[PDB]
């Protein structure tokens, strides 16, 4: 059976301050830790990617769940998707509000509906009827994002996991872009763009310019290069190089193939990433700054 | 310059009676004529597919705009997306309500926002700012759709323009008795459609859950990239949706060179194509009729 790997990413971003850097690290370490803990228990790659992304929605330092950036009405409006590489099973939610973990609802969508995608009000109603709690507004908005919205008037989190059966999965979550139009949907809930998972190829989770990821369908394009016999690095190189020259978009991504190979590449300035494989934790934000430590 | 082309499709769905096929035929013809008239009058590929889809939305017979199917709540909710293959610019709406033409709303997202994809309450609010009328929701509700709910498919258009640009537009009401705010493939780029001047353009129809799963539109084009012809590539992607996800449906594709095809694993798929002063139509596998264009 395969050696389990979890890969986690923060938002593709510009320069990070020496400070966010500290809490970002531990945020990335915490999520990669849960994702892996899940696979050591023999959990599925779906359970692990879900697990990792929940940690990031709950961690205020990351643009998803609590800590999401604000829309043009100052409100939190969130998107998420998860994909099961076994039979291509998927669930996704767009434009959701007043809920803690949009990724759990995407999972509920995949696992307890005949659908793959619920939006806005019907997304709230499905959460209401599945007994997801409504949160007393306020809670989701952080003082850092409050200033951020006044200023203009951070990025998508994801996870890719490979389990002992060779199953792969991805999960993505985001509150979008600051001052975005109400009801704007980025790449996250769109399968092929914000992510793709296929036991025959691998799984990808992306970040960066949402519309640009959509226009190029980045996650599925990365995988297309792999199917053609490229390495995980060359595929990510090539698919991001394309998003750069064709539509002028920047981002980043995390991929893992069906054979245990993984990398994290980006064209934005920063992308906090973490990976757990064989009880070693890898972490980085800028290229080269990579640390490797034990993971008991 | 290229000889321009438009292809249209109705839904990749089940059997259609003799009595109503003549009527779907009237619809397809009107839509293709509308697309090809824009193309022959110096209009863009994007112009041409919006014009063709707008027409099927306006026709209460097809599951887009007027005549959408009703969700679980006896309500109409519409998905749409349109794409320009030159710069890969795109527009898309999901779960839009009380407006006549979702594809027209889709193009305004493309042109008028720094976004590509709006949904539900935000799109409705955008529609208003764009002066798009808020029209009786029950005027989108036909008697038949109130009935069929109690007891057809996604439409679309591809085109290649004289300048050599490709575009797709796709609009749906979705599937009968869907959950509130269920989004299919139709506003998801690469599933609902894809257009890229450097390959061609595809529009898809059928069970939307399956189409999202396999990235059907971009896959078809992946095969076209590999040297597979349009029919070949269409057969592989549609074949793979059926094998891998047990999903049925159809698609239309126009390549950069101007080769095109209509293909479906579903029973029926209304379709009409226009090029070289001729109209091509069909609903059933192997029943094509080639007439002269007016
Ligand atoms: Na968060
Ligand atoms: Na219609």
């Amino acid at each position: 059976h395969m050696n389990p790997i979890v890969v986690v990413h923060g938002g593709g971003a510009g320069p990070i301050s020496k400070d966010r850097k500290e809490r970002v690290h531990q945020g990335m370490v915490r999520a990669a830790t849960v994702g892996y803990g899940i696979l050591r228990e023999g959990g599925s790659a779906v359970d692990a990617v879900e697990g990792a992304v929940v940690a990031l929605e709950d961690d205020p330092e990351f643009n998803a769940g609590c800590g999401s950036v604000l829309n043009t009405n100052g409100e939190v409006e969130m998107d998420a998707s998860i994909m099961d590489g076994k039979d291509l099973s998927a669930g996704a939610v767009s434009a959701v509000q007043c809920i803690a973990n949009p990724i759990k609802l995407a999972r509920l969508v995949m696992e307890k509906t005949p659908h793959c995608f619920l939006t806005d009000q019907g997304a709230a109603q499905f959460a209401a009827a599945m007994g997801v709690p409504e949160i007393p507004g306020e809670k989701l908005v952080t003082e850092r994002n409050k200033k951020r919205l006044e200023k203009e008037k951070l990025g998508t989190v994801g996870a890719v996991a490979l389990d002992c059966k060779g199953n792969v999965a991805y999960a993505t979550s985001t509150g979008g872009i600051v001052n975005k139009m109400v009801g704007r949907v980025g790449d996250s809930p769109c399968l092929g763009a914000g992510g793709y998972a296929d036991n025959d190829i691998g799984a990808v989770s992306t970040t960066g310019h949402g519309e640009s990821i959509l226009k190029v369908n980045l996650a599925r394009l990365t995988l297309f290069h792999i199917e053609q016999g490229k390495t995980v690095e060359e595929a990510a190189d090539l698919s991001l190089g394309y998003m750069k020259s064709r539509v002028k978009g920047l981002g980043g991504l995390i991929v893992v193939s069906k054979t245990g190979d993984w990398v994290a590449k980006w064209t934005s300035t920063s992308m906090p990433w973490a990976a757990a494989k064989d009880g070693k934790l890898h972490f980085g934000i800028d290229p080269d700054d990579t640390t490797i430590t034990d993971l008991p």
